[PDB]
C-alpha cells in the first residue's frame, strides 16, 4: 500500500472537569524516506479528523468517489444510517466510529494523489 499502517483504538477522555473531549490514538508507522521516521501515536480530537471524512466527499456529490467511508462498502460506510450527525447510542458505539475512522485513513494515507488537500495529506500526522 504505502508502508504506513495506523490503527484506531478505543476513545479515550481527555479533558475533566466539566466539557471533556476524547482523543485519537493514531499510531501510523510508515519507515519509508518520507516522514514520521520511527513511526508513533498522534492524540487528535474527531472534530478535527472530521474535516478529512467530511472534505473527503467535498471533492464531488456523485462521480469521484462518493463514498467517504472506507475505500468502498464496508457496511460501516453506507448500509442504513438513515441519520446523519453524531448520535451515539451505547458507549461502544464511540469505539465503532474510531475502526472505521482508520479504515477511511488508511486509503488517504495510502495514495499520496487521494488526500489532495495539503491538510489531508498531512493530517495522519496532525497532532494539534
Amino acid at each position: 500500500q504505502f508502508d504506513l499502517t495506523v490503527g484506531i483504538t478505543d476513545p479515550e477522555k481527555i479533558g475533566d472537569g466539566m466539557n471533556a473531549y476524547v482523543a485519537y490514538k493514531v499510531t501510523t508507522q510508515t519507515s519509508l524516506p518520507l516522514f514520521r521516521s520511527k513511526q508513533f501515536a498522534v492524540k487528535r480530537r474527531f472534530s478535527d479528523f472530521l474535516g478529512l471524512y467530511e472534505k473527503l466527499s467535498e471533492k464531488h456529490s456523485q462521480n469521484g468517489f462518493i463514498v467517504p467511508p472506507p475505500p468502498e462498502k464496508s457496511l460501516i460506510g453506507m448500509t442504513k444510517v438513515k441519520v446523519g450527525k453524531e448520535d451515539s447510542s451505547s458507549a461502544e458505539f464511540l469505539e465503532k466510529r474510531r475502526a472505521a475512522l482508520e479504515r477511511y485513513l488508511q486509503r488517504i494515507v495510502n495514495h499520496p494523489t487521494m488526500l489532495q488537500d495539503p491538510d489531508v495529506r498531512e493530517f495522519l500526522e496532525k497532532e494539534e
